[PDB]
């Protein structure tokens, strides 16, 4: 049933039931969201974005129960997400998944009502301004993320050192070193991006991220795609079920307004 702590993407416990638990749900500043093109005004004030990634920087690639998170060593500054929107240096610390039980829908993400199969998230921490993630994630400026769109397209080989893992981690739980992870070859070669300010797209849905999706899609196959399908949201020794889907549906800007980094 849904619970603070059993929330996920079912029936019961799925996105619409989250405001039960986490009433901040239906806040003002919540993500993902709709992009009206129409309606983003490029800002020519953004700086360029710079991303600097240490492969040795991730550590274990692990089975949340509602995607895969690759986590990252962030005491350091290897790994650091700059220029932009943002200010200060943020650090890397997690990358996951969000998919759709077909591949024709699954993106968190919607521009101009098109959506993508799947949505790739990159997420960061002002470790200028804060003394960990988990405070960091309590403060408006607290995090940045990249959404990275993943179209359905010609297999991507820089997916396999992922993929070669979701055996090994098909239970809740489960988790398996992962280092020597080259990130920075799964963003598209454009990094013209939108941006706004957001939310966390799972629950606790806190309204520290800092938004910054890529306009061009990454492609995946349907065969890579299905194989993140066959992860469960169920630990070893509960009955088994399969995270199929584990996107949430955009939430109303309410007023919010989107800028671009390009015109
Ligand atoms: N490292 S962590 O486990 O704290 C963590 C990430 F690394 C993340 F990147 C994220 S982002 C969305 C989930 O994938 C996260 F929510 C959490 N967890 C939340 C847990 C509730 C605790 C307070 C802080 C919010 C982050
Ligand atoms: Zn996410």
């Amino acid at each position: 049933m849904m619970s603070r702590l059993s929330w996920g993407y079912r029936e019961h416990n799925g996105p619409i039931h989250w405001k039960e638990f986490f009433p901040i749900a239906d806040g003002d500043q919540q993500s993902p969201i709709e992009i009206k093109t129409k309606e983003v005004k490029y800002d020519s004030s953004l700086r360029p974005l710079s991303i600097k990634y240490d492969p040795s920087s991730a550590k274990i690639i692990s089975n949340s129960g509602h995607s895969f998170n690759v986590d990252f060593d962030d005491t350091e500054n290897k790994s650091v997400l700059r220029g932009g929107p943002l200010t200060g240096s943020y650090r890397l610390r997690q990358v996951h998944l969000h998919w759709g039980s077909a591949d024709d829908h699954g993106s968190e993400h919607i521009v101009d009502g098109v959506s993508y199969a799947a949505e790739l998230h990159v997420v960061h921490w002002n470790s200028d301004k804060y003394p960990s993630f988990v405070e960091a994630a309590h403060e408006p400026d607290g995090l940045a993320v990249l959404g990275v769109f993943l179209q359905i397209g010609e297999p991507n080989s820089q997916l396999q050192k992922i993929t070669d893992t979701l055996d090994s981690i098909k239970e809740k739980g489960k988790q398996t070193r992962f280092t020597n992870f080259d990130l920075l070859s799964l963003l598209p070669p454009s990094w013209d991006y939108w941006t706004y300010p957001g939310s966390l797209t799972v629950p606790p849905l806190l309204e520290s991220v800092t938004w910054i999706v890529l306009k061009q899609p990454i492609n995946i196959s349907s065969q890579q795609l299905a194989k993140f399908r066959s992860l469960l949201c169920t630990a070893e020794g509960e009955a088994a079920a399969f995270l199929v889907s584990n996107h949430r549906p955009p939430q109303p800007l309410k007023g919010r307004k989107v800028r671009a980094s390009f015109h």
